[PDB]
This record gives C-alpha cells, structure tokens and sequence, in this order.
C-alpha cells in the first residue's frame, strides 16, 4: 500500500477535513480504492459516551461502532464503507497496550512508549489500511491518514513519533506527508504573512518529517512572493505550496486541488498507477439555483449545529437532487410545548408561525423527555393540516404516540421512556440482546409510499442506533384505522417502517437513513419528504 | 503540603534515584514527615509481570502491590512503609482515565491530554502525598516527587505539563523543582563542559519549569568557573549550582547535600519548619573495615546483578552490624548441577569450589524448574558439611525437598512445582484464595534460634509472595526428626518457619526478609547468617 | 565543486579539527586536490590582536596574513598553501557587509542578515573554494569546511542558515554533511548513552541540515546495540555511524576513518573521480621508538602549550625523522634569570639543571622585556659548553646580543626593542614599509652547515613576523671573529641567516622554520638542531 499523512500547522479549524476528503475525492476520480484514517488524540474509546448538545452528533457505522463526525465526511466524500477503527483515538493504543501488557503478551520487559505504543500505532495503521472498505470488496492501493490536533502539542507527540519511523520500514516511494498551515492577512496592512508557517514547518522537521507538499489556509489566494518564500524556508518547490482560499461551497475544494495539479504530483511522488466532472456540475448548480423550499427541523439539540450534521447534510444532498435552494426552518421542541404560554407567548407564537409557513416538517431522534409534548404538538398539527411530515427514531415512536393519544383517544398515551405510569402504555424498551448498526427489514405490502421510493425490492439494510418499540399487543387495534406498519424486522418482531394512508405524505422510520445520503444521491426518506413539500411527488411516481 | 520535583538533564544514568533518596533522607534528618512518589512513564501496570531475569527483582509492599525496585531503595533510606500507587507508571494513569470516560464519570465531554490526563496526574499527586506513610501515623510535610525519563522525551510530556500547571495550583512557597544534569569532562582535553546542561535548561524553562536548584553529576568536583558559568545561563546563584562527585559508597551522598548547604536552602525556599551523624559513622565503618566474609549465593539469576538487589543489600547491613568486609560469592545453581559434569567438569568442579571456600550459605527465591536439583546439591553439602545455611521462599521450600529426600530416604522426593508425578509430594500448590504482601506467623515452640534472633515476641509481621507450601500429611513424619516447623500461619494452617536442631544454623522461611531491612539495623535471618558464619551466634546468645 | 560541511554537537573539544583534518587527508589519499575553510564566530577580523599568552600562537601564510592555529594543522595534514580568508570569521563577514552598506553597493534597500549576511557567506565560501590552493596550481575539485561553535550556540545561526539554503543552490550530488557528537560512558554504570546525541540530530533537522555521516566521539569503541540505537532517531544506517574511539596518537585517525569505510561513502555520496601506508609506517614508528633525547625549550609563554604549537610539531616532525622519542625540556627564562636567586635560589637552579641536562637548546620568539636576560644567560652557556643551539626570530638577535655582549665586550650590548638608551646598538627597528609573510632569502657564502641542511640551492622562500634587524654598522665588526652572517635580503638590506664557525652547531634565522614544517618532511633548522643533538650532524654530511 501506498500512505498519505495530512498534518496540522498554526492553529485548529485550518481545515484538515475537507483537505484530507478532498485528496481522497482526487484520489477516487483516478479510479483508485482509496481507504482512510483519523487519527484523533482524545482519551474516548468510542463516540457512545458523547452529549450530543456538547460534541455534536454521533455517527454509526455498519459494525454498530458509534464513531466521531469526519467518519461520516469521509463516507460521504469517498463514498465507501467504514469499519469501527479507522478511528484511532489515542485511548484505543493505550487500553490496547495495557491489555497486551496485563495478559504478558509482551515477556515481562518493561513497557513503553517510544519501542511500544509507538509501534502499536504502526501496526494498527497497516492493519486497518489493509481491509475492504470498498462495496467491491477489493483490498485498497493508498490510505489518507488525517491527525487531528497541531504539531507541537503533546498529545500529537505519540503519533508523529510513530510516523517519523514509519517513512522508513514502508519505503519512502510508499509514504508521503501534507502539512496544512494558516497564513495571516491582517487588516493594519493587508500584506500576507509567511512567519507562522515557517516555525510550523522547521517543528515538524525538527520532529522527523518534511511535508512533500505544503497547503495554506488564507482568505484570498496566495501572490507569488510568498510562494517563493515559502519555497525557501520550507524546502518544497513553488509548484507545491497548494493554495485554498475561501469558496461558496465544499464542493470546490476538490477543483481546487485538481487545478493546482495536487493530483499530478502524488501519481509521481507515490508511483501509483472523470468522477470530478459530475462534481464539478454538482458544484454550478449549488451556485445557479434560486426557486426555494423551507423544511421545520424540530428538534431539542438546536441551540446548536453539528448536534443535526448528517440530518442537515441529507436534506441538502435531496435539496440539489430536487434542484431547489433549501431553508432549514429550526426549531426548538420545548419552545413550541404548550407551557412557553405561561412565561412569553411570543416565543410559543413565533415557534408555531415558524412551524406553519414551512412547506413541510422533520422530526429527527435524540433520548430523554425534554420538549417531547412539544414535538407531538408538531405531529398532530402535521397530521391535521396534512402538510408532509418524516419522523426518523423517536419521530416514529412519537407518530404512533400521537396517533393513539388523538385518533384512538387515549388522553394518557405516552412512551415508558417518558412515562412508564400510564394507562395504554403504546411503546416499550425491548432490547436485541441496544440495537446498534446494520440490520435488515422486510416490506410487510406492496401499496406503500415508501417502497415506491426505496425503488420497490422486497427489503432494505439500514444502521440503527435505539432500544424503544411499539408493543405487539396495541399493534392489533392501530392497523384498524389509517396507520399501516409497512416494514418490519427478519421474522416481524419489532416494526420499522410506518405510513398514515389518509395523509400526502406522513412516514415514521426506526433507522437513521441520513448516514446513507451522499453528495450524488440521496437516501429515500429525505428525497420522498421534499418531493412531497414541492408536490411532484405523485408526478415522480 | 510541600513538593519537591527531581527532573533529568542530559541523559539516564546520572543518578535521580539517589539524589532523591537523598534529598528524603537530609529532610528526614530535619524532624519532618517526608513521603516520596516515583514517577516511571512505562506503560506497565505494576512489577508483577517483569521478568526476574531482565528488569531484576520485584519489590514488594504491605499492600501485596508488587513495584519497581526504586520504592524499595525509599523505604531503605528514608524509613517509611510505601503504599503500591506512590509508584505512579503512565499505565496507570491511561487506564484510571479510560476507566472514567467508559463509565461516563466524565459527562460525555470528549476527554483530553491537557485539560484531564494532565490532570488526574495532579489530583493523583495531592492524593498519595497525604495518606499516613510513617510508623507514627500522621500525614506528612513535604512530598518528594521523582520523575522518570529525561526532558524532552516524549514519555515526560504529560508530567512535565501535569507539574507546570501544578506549580501555580499549589502556591509557589509550597512547590521546588531540582535538576540533575552531567557536566561532562573528555579525556581530549580535560576541561569540564557546561554546554549540554545550558541546552537541558533551556528545554526545561521553555516547558515551563525553572530550576530552583542545579545538581551537576560529573567524576571530578565542579571549578569555580563552571559554578559561575551554569548561574549565568540557569538563572540560579553560583551557590544553587550542586556538585555530587564520585564517592566510596552511597551513604555519603547525604553528606554532600548538607555539606553543600541543600538542607539550608529548602528550610527558605519551602519556608519549612541529627540522623546524619549516625550516617556519617556508618559511612566511616564502610570505609576502614578490613577483616572479611564471604557468604554463598546460590541463583538461577547470577547472569544479573539488581535480581538479587534486596538480598544483596540486606547482607551488606548485616555485614555493617557485624563489623565485616562482606564478600558476595555468586554461583549458578544450573552449573552446581550434577548435568554440567556431561558439558565441561571444570565449571562444575570451579562452582563447587566457590560454595566449599564459602564461610555459609544463602538460597534466594525465583519460580520455575531451571537449576533446582543444583539447589538441592547445595543444601545436602550444608546440612552434610554443617556449614551455616539460610533459604528464603524456595530455600524453605528445597530444604524439606532435601530432607525428605536423604533423611526419610524418599529417591523421588520433589514438589509439585517441578514434577506433579512423583510419590511422596511434599510441597503443593495452596492458593490463600498467590500469599503476597504483609501477612502474621506465630512461633510454635520457644526453643529456636530465630525466634531468639527476632527478639523473642511471639509473632511477626513479614512480607509474603508465594503460592506453593508443605503437605499437612507428610508434615507429621518430618516432625519424628530433628526437622522443626518453628513457626506457621494464624491457625496453623501453613509453614513459616523451619529450623533443624542438628546443626550449628540451619533454617528456612517463607517470606522476604531482606524488604524489611535498613541500613541501621538489619532483619532478622540475615543477621542470624552472618552470627553464625563468623561463628559469634553463642556469644551473641 | 563538491562541499563538505564538519558540524559540532553535544559540546566543543570533541575534536572537529582533527576530523576535519583527517577528512582532507583520506581525500588527498584519493589523489584528489583538496580544499579546506575554517569557519570561527568570534568577532576578532585576523590573530593579529591576539595575546600569545591567552590564545596560543599566531600561525603565518604566505600572505603575511595572521591566522588561528587551525589553518596551520590544515597546511600540516593536507601539504598544501592557504589564503588568509580561508578562515572564515564572523567579523570578517559583518565588516564586508558593513563596508558594501556605507558605500552603497546595496541600492537604498534595507540590508538584512537573512537575505544578505547569510549570502555574503554563501559568496565567500564559492569564491575562496575556487583559488588554487595546491602547489600544482590547479583549481580544486572538494572543499571541506568545518564549523566552529557547536549546533544552538546563537554564533552559528548566520552560518547553519547560509549552509540551510546552499546544499539547494548547489545541487545535492555536491553538498554533504558531517556531524560530530559526544557520546559518554558514566562511571555509575559504564553502558554508552546516546540521548544527547538524538537530541543534537534533533535540532541540527530543525535547523534544516540532515547528518549524511554521524561520528561519535568516546573513550571506548561504540558497540552495536548504540549503533543501531543511533541510526533509528537520526535517520542514518547503521553503517554511516562512525566510532572516534581514544588513539595514542592523532596519525592514527585517518587510518579510523579509512577502515570505516568513510572514503568508500564520499566517492558514493558524492560522486567524486596510498599515502596513507606511509602514514601508517609513520604511526607505526611514533609507537615502537624508545631512544630518546630532550631539547630545552627557553620561552616566556611556557606557563601554557599551545604558545609554541608550531615549534612543538616541528621538532616533533624532526625527531621521527632522526628515530628518537622526544622530550621537551620546557624552561622559563624568568625563572632561568640572576634575579631569581633574591628570591628562591632553588628554582633558578633547577632552571640551570633542566637546562645543563639537555643534549641541545632552542630560542622561540615573542616580543617583550620579560626573561630576555635570562635568553642571553642560556646563549652564553650555549656557546660556552658548546651544546648545539639554535634560536628563531629573537633568538638570532639575542645570539648577535650575547656574543657582542660577551666576545666583543660591550657590557652594556642591547637591542633598542629592550633599553634605546644604550652604547654600541646593535639590533634596531626597521620597518619595510612590519616585515611579514612569505619573503626571499639570499645565501652570502658557500662554507655554511645551514646551507647543506637547505639542500645547497642558493635561495631560500621562508615566512617572517618581526621589525627588528641587525645594525649595518656594528655588522661591519662582528664578521671580524667567528660569527657569520650566511644569509640575507635579495640585496643585502637586512640580515636573515647568522652562524658560528666555532662551534659544533650554532645558528640564528630571523624567519618562522616552523610553520613549513610537514608531517612527512621537517624543515632544515629543527632537522639540523636534532641531527647536532644526536651527533649523527657530521655522518649525514
Ligand atoms: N467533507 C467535509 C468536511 C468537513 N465538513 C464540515 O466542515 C466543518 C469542519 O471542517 P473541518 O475540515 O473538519 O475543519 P475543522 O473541524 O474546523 O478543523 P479540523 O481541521 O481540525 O478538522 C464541520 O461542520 C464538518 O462536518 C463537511 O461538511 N464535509
Ligand atoms: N501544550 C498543549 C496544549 C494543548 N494540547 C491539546 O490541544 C488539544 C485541543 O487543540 P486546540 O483546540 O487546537 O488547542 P486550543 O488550546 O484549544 O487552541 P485554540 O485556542 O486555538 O483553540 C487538546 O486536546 C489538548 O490535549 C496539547 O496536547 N498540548
Ligand atoms: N538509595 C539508593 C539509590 C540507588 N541505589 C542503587 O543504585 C543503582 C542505580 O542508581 P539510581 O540513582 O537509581 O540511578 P540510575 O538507576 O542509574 O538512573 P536513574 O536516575 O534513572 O534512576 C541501582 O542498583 C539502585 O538500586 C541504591 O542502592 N540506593
Ligand atoms: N547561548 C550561547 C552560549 C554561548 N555561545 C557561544 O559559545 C562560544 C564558546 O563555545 P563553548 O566553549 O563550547 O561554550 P561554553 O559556554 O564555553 O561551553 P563549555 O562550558 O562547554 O566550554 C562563545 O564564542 C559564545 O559566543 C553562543 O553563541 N550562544
Ligand atoms: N590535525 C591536527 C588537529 C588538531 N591538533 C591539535 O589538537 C588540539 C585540539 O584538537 P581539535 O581537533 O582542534 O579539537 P579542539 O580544539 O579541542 O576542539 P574543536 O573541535 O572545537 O576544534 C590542538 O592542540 C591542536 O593543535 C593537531 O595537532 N593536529
Ligand atoms: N524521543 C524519545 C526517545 C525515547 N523516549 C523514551 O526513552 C525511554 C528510555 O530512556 P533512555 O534510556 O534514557 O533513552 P535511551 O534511548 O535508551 O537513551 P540512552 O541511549 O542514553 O540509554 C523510553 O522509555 C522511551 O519511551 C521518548 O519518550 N522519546
Ligand atoms: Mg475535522
Ligand atoms: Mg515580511
Ligand atoms: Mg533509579
Ligand atoms: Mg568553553
Ligand atoms: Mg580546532
Ligand atoms: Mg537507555
């Protein structure tokens, strides 16, 4: 195999993610099976023990390995599936070596960190580089290893000792290393400023490695004196000083490396041996369309952003599929719950008036009873009005919630997550053993909408992240009015997929299917709840 | 409390173990409660799985916690009982940490080098400083912490960033840093070289520790010159600049430091509130003792120095009490074997020679088959020969292997260590459920000599590491001759002490008697060897 | 042109300059015309300045430039001639630049050391590579250039920066790099430790210069456990690790350096196109010599070494060339003079017995009062006793003193550099505007010992540094009796050559005989000196 290092320079927030993505989008188009890392220096072992109001979402992976945000980016960007340690966060080498260490796996010697958990890292590296990441099941050609923090901080010290001595037992024709650095403009006089990436540049070679190329992060692009300059101090050409200044999508990062001839130089630099044409048309029509569409997420975690970040990032891949200008309509679950009425109405009015200018709504996951009465109040207006309505997670377990409390008029409906007192109690934890990661479901009829959508075969693979279900014996009385249990686990234990028959559109599914959405095609749900929004559903099909 | 930090300069080697010990012992001679930590960042756990053979021995504690042999040589020089995580590997800190995150004790915050493994060091530290280390019971003044490693390699990073942001936590009249550097001096020239300690402080200062105090290790004494040159780039007086030169034996290092003023400078520095001639006297004795002894150490270790490293010492302060230049006079019980007679006589006749010109003779513990049938070739020629004998864990262990072999006349004799098949088996494999750690034995009779050698109380308190004992059924004909179990567990479930009433001195036990010896006064068994070895025993008695 | 460049680690004294030397040495081997640079960061612009009491002689080229002693050990090792700006100083640079600056040979633009210190040296260092340096008078084809100070000394930084962007101005097939590091054996423990030696690679990498060959200097040879330790963390073989292990003389580091296989790397890494077998038969006899004779050395500057290190190797250079170890009799001639008897009669005589115990006496120069009567006192005895003499630059003028003093009878004969106010002056200031450098000499007779030792050509070419000459009308007078003026300036202004036709052997020259002193070859006057010393003078004529 061939490897790729990308490292960071002045400061965090550079963008290694995108570059990393980007290089393996590059990569990609040349028709090699690209296969990636992140390298991660915090003391977790896996993303389940994350607040999702504090971290931002948690992704989940086909293993059911719940997994950090730049595995999802590398999925969406590579197009290709993951496995639970290609995140390689430094707790994972250090539980791993003191296991090896209390089983005496290592001869009563004195354990260490330069001879190995150094060595571990090298090993874990080859290892996860060398399986089939790809659909085709064929075994990789070059691996992007991203490190997260900055050269120069402790934490990072394990791993580029670990690559410093790597460059040397793979041959130097089978190891490369990009180091992404910030060069300041500032406003007193405009000029661009070299000084902090040639100290950045002399610590990492004065830590074992040289970059092969070097990428600056500035707002405008760079002039050619200061790639002269940093050509100097850094001791790589001026045709590799890589330049990416700011663009109006992601999408253009990519066509900034091609044209800058990134990929010409790693087809020589690595001896290796078009899809970005697509990208490239992706990119325009992002830029050109202008008719627009507005879509309510309801949802407790949105006092921030990357608590929704594949939720938002599938309603965009369906939203260029859709060729409109997407408007996410955010909204705070406990905001829009009857009891903002005896603090302000005003922020209990705006919340409703936010909810029903929208030309549809989402109800996205998340455990725990905040606002939970305030998203059932967003189901039974969706139902009412019958504008189009999506519930993935607890949005179909509060579907059925509000179906039974409102059509079936039992006042105490209620989920024993939130309530386990009730009269009626509509939904039960009912563990696989959490149901976590791939599973398979079966279509239960041939006249749902859903099916249609998912291109009308008999069944569906989809990741899970849950451990609450409907109960089997209310199940009975529900499917004797307009709500159908479409979709359903390998012998019909646990429901999956739920349809109101009455309505436009109104779906509840138990999966998450933004971690299948990717930038060419999006997952069904999604692209069903805008084609329902814009109307052309019933043309569509 | 008070701390003090000991960093490394320029290379390992230089001696921080006993500039260390040193520093506890001077502040000991004070009046105050002094406590120690070793820091040694090895991903090892603890002691428990080295090999004998290549970190020598395993130290052991009340606790039952095996550690490092540098605890060992704290509770020789500063008279303290340690407890098993005032010995702080960075294996212990990983997984104190990891086990927090998997727990969520951290509350789904992403868990960080900076912000918490640097921290769980500190708390770690404020921890073990004030648990009852003295015999007295109180908590102590001053914490003396040694760190591992040198500056600038990657293992200290997390400890040196753990004690910079420390120093401002504690406030600075409660913390002090000391630095040990070489000041190297080539046979090219003869000039001292103060180049490389400028380069270690330097790396130091930029880390964010200064020192408070510079301690050169070089052969020669420290020049007026170089005293001046190291105060003008360490930022220390020409009087905080400390020089420990080559000396007879480590008892002077002690004498250096009070003679150089460090105990006057920390009684400032610390704001804090003699022994010493006892140690200085002790020294002189070291120094002008002429009439010798030589004692036998029979080993499957000898190939190695520091596997013996209690055993050695605890002779050398019995040969201190006895007035007696010790000689150690190693032998390998795989050459003493009767086999090495089908190799090359001449090594086996030598190892025979070196026991036969020995003055008695020492069998030291260590598990497994290799060389035992030499062991007990050793013990037949001291029970045959009636020179004095001492066996500590299989030294008990062979000699009941021995005696029942020869005395009952059994030709198979053995235990189920070595050979699980034989009739007869005298010693089994008896799980406490291993026997580690501070454990009681009560004396079964008054007539022995060691129970005269400890003092004639009726119990001891003795440090154990063992998992296999005597048969209670062959127990009972042993007894029928002159082999006597002087001493046993609390209800007489297991054997302790054995003595033969035959013979001028001749005994074994179970546990490790050497962890409990000091340089003032030796434990008992050693003593007891040596007394009878120059023959004194009777007029001791 | 190819460069090489000798840098310095852990500490100065660990012998770059013999290094260096032995790098030309096995390159002139090679039958290649070699090159040297010694670059020196003090700020003196030539020796001139220097104190012969503080820093050791003042070395003399062809030039009249006054040198470091350093291009003296290039001129003795390598057989070449050197220019006076083949040493390198950091003054020298900073005043060139300085005067290009004031005269505006830079137009207005700010002059900065990056840009323009740090290219005047690149510029010096191509322009004083290219001179013809070989006696052949061809351009050379390697330059070796050494580095004083040691790497992180901030007198370096304007010189690793200018050798950081030339190895890239000249391709990489022509630039290479040397790095010479300590590596100690602490007595506590004996292993040989490597750690800072990784830390000298570590910022010599920083500074942007790789080691192609790392040499360790230590007392012992490097074993292979350090070699390997040492190619991991420097990123060289184990096999371009050189040992400079302890050698009973500096002719044998050559050899070293050939049988590691130093010369076998260079026409390799360099791609470059013996006479080191009469260096080893010369080795070989400095070693198994046991014949001896001693010279007295009477000088003021005795108090330390290096003030004679020229005139030191050059009886050294004689007396292998006469098959006898050499002892230097070392006399002050303050202690040697009347006056010390009103002080300690006891140390005066024993300056007579050192002096009376010699089989023959040398006179060295250096201006000044101090001890000069005692030069007289010393010449007279010389004469007196008749033991061969020779004396240089002063001892030519104190020869012409003593015999005017004491055979034509003027009590009060003196020089006017020692009292102007005299009768009969026989030695005065003459300046040839002082007369320094490389000057013609013409022989006055055919009947002259000094003329034979020349090889019996007409003229000689010696270097000179002095102001003071024999008076033309006292001159007129001494020929009358036995003394001899042999040679002189081309035509007749100044007296060079003086001898005694009286007397076994007894000579002055106004010249330094010692700084075309080779290795391989003595200059006459030191051979002569010896050859009447051993009194063999007679059969080699
Ligand atoms: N292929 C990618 C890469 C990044 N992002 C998004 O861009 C933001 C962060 O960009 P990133 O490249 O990861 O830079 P930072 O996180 O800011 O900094 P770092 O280099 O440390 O990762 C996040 O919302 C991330 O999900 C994205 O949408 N698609
Ligand atoms: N001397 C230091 C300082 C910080 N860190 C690491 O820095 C990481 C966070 O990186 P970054 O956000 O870039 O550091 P900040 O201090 O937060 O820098 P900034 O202010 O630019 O965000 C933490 O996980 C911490 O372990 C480290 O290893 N060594
Ligand atoms: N109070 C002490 C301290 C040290 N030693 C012995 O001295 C040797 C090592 O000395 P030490 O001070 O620990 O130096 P090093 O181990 O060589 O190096 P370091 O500083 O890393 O510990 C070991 O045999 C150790 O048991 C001893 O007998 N008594
Ligand atoms: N931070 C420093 C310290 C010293 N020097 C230089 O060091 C040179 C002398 O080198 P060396 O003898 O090796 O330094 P010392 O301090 O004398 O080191 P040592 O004690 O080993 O002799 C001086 O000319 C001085 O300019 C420097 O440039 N930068
Ligand atoms: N070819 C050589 C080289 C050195 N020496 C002598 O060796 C001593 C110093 O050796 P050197 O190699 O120059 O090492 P140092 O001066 O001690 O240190 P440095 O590397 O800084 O020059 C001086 O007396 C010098 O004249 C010599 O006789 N012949
Ligand atoms: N860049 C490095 C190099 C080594 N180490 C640490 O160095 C420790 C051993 O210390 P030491 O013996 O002093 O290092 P050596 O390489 O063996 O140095 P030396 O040759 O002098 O013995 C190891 O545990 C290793 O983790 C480190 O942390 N960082
Ligand atoms: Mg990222
Ligand atoms: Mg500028
Ligand atoms: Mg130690
Ligand atoms: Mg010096
Ligand atoms: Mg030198
Ligand atoms: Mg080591």
């Amino acid at each position: 195999m061939k490897y790729i290092l990308v490292t960071g320079g002045v400061i965090s927030g550079i963008g290694k993610g995108i570059i990393a993505s980007s290089v393996g989008t590059i990569l990609k188009s040349c028709g090699l099976h690209v296969t990636s890392i992140k390298i991660d220096p915090y003391i977790n072992i896996d993303a389940g023990t994350f607040s999702p109001y504090e971290h931002g979402e948690v992704f989940v992976l086909d293993d059911g390995g719940e997994v950090d945000l730049d595995l999802g980016n590398y999925e969406r960007f590579l197009d290709i599936r993951l496995t639970k340690d290609n995140n390689l966060t430094t707790g994972k080498i250090y539980q791993y070596v003191i296991n090896k260490e209390r089983k005496g796996d290592y001869l009563g010697k004195t354990v260490q960190v330069v001879p190995h958990i150094t060595d571990a890292i090298q090993e874990w590296v080859m290892r996860q580089a060398l399986i089939p990441v790809d659909e085709d099941g064929l075994e990789p050609q070059v691996c992007v290893i991203e490190l997260g923090g900055t050269v120069g901080d402790i934490e990072s010290m394990p791993f580029i000792e670990a690559f410093r001595q790597f460059q040397f037992k793979v041959k130097r024709e089978n190891f490369c290393n990009i180091h992404v650095s910030l060069v300041p403009q500032p406003s007193s006089t405009g000029e661009q400023k070299t000084k902090p990436t040639q100290n950045s540049v002399r610590e990492l070679r004065g830590l074992g490695l040289s970059p092969d190329l070097v990428v600056c992060r500035c707002s405008n692009p760079l002039d050619t004196s200061v790639k002269e300059k940093i050509s100097m101090f850094c001791h790589v050409e001026p045709e590799q000083v890589i330049c990416v200044h700011d663009v109006s999508s992601i999408y253009r990062v990519p066509l900034l490396l091609e044209e800058q001839g990134v990929v010409d130089y790693f087809l020589r630099r690595l001896d290796l041996p078009k899809m970005l044409m697509k990208w490239k048309e992706m990119a325009d029509r992002y830029d050109r369309l202008l008719e627009t569409c507005s879509i309510a997420l309801v949802g407790k975690y949105t006092k921030f952003s990357d608590s929704y970040a594949s939720v938002i990032k599938a309603l965009e891949h369906s939203a260029l599929a859709i060729n409109h200008k997407l408007e996410i309509k955010y909204i705070d679950s406990a905001d829009l719950e009857p009891i903002t009425s005896q603090e302000e109405p005003v922020r209990y009015h705006e919340a409703w008036q936010k909810l029903c200018s929208a030309h549809g709504v989402l109800v996205p996951g998340g455990f725990g009873v905040r606002g939970t009465e305030g998203k059932i109040q967003a189901i039974a207006w969706a139902r009412n009005q019958k504008k189009p309505f999506l519930g993935v997670c607890l949005g179909m377990q509060l579907a059925v919630v509000e179906f039974s409390r409102n059509v079936l008029g039992w006042q105490d409906a209620n989920s024993t997550e939130f309530d386990p007192t009730t009269s009626h109690p509509v939904v039960v934890d009912m563990p696989e053993h959490m149901r976590l990661g791939k599973r398979r479901t079966l279509f239960q009829t041939k006249n749902s909408v859903m099916r249609k959508l998912y291109g009308d075969a008999d069944y569906l693979e989809e990741r899970h992240r849950h451990r609450f279900e409907v109960n089997p014996v209310w199940k009975k009385c529900l499917e004797e009015q307009g709500l159908k249990f479409v979709g359903q686990d390998v012998e019909g234990e646990r429901m999956e997929i739920v349809e109101l028959e009455d309505h436009p559109f109104f779906v509840g599914v138990q999966y998450h299917p933004e971690f299948l959405s990717r930038p060419i095609k999006p997952s069904p749900p999604y692209f069903g709840l805008l084609l329902a929004s814009v109307g052309r559903l019933s043309h569509y099909l």
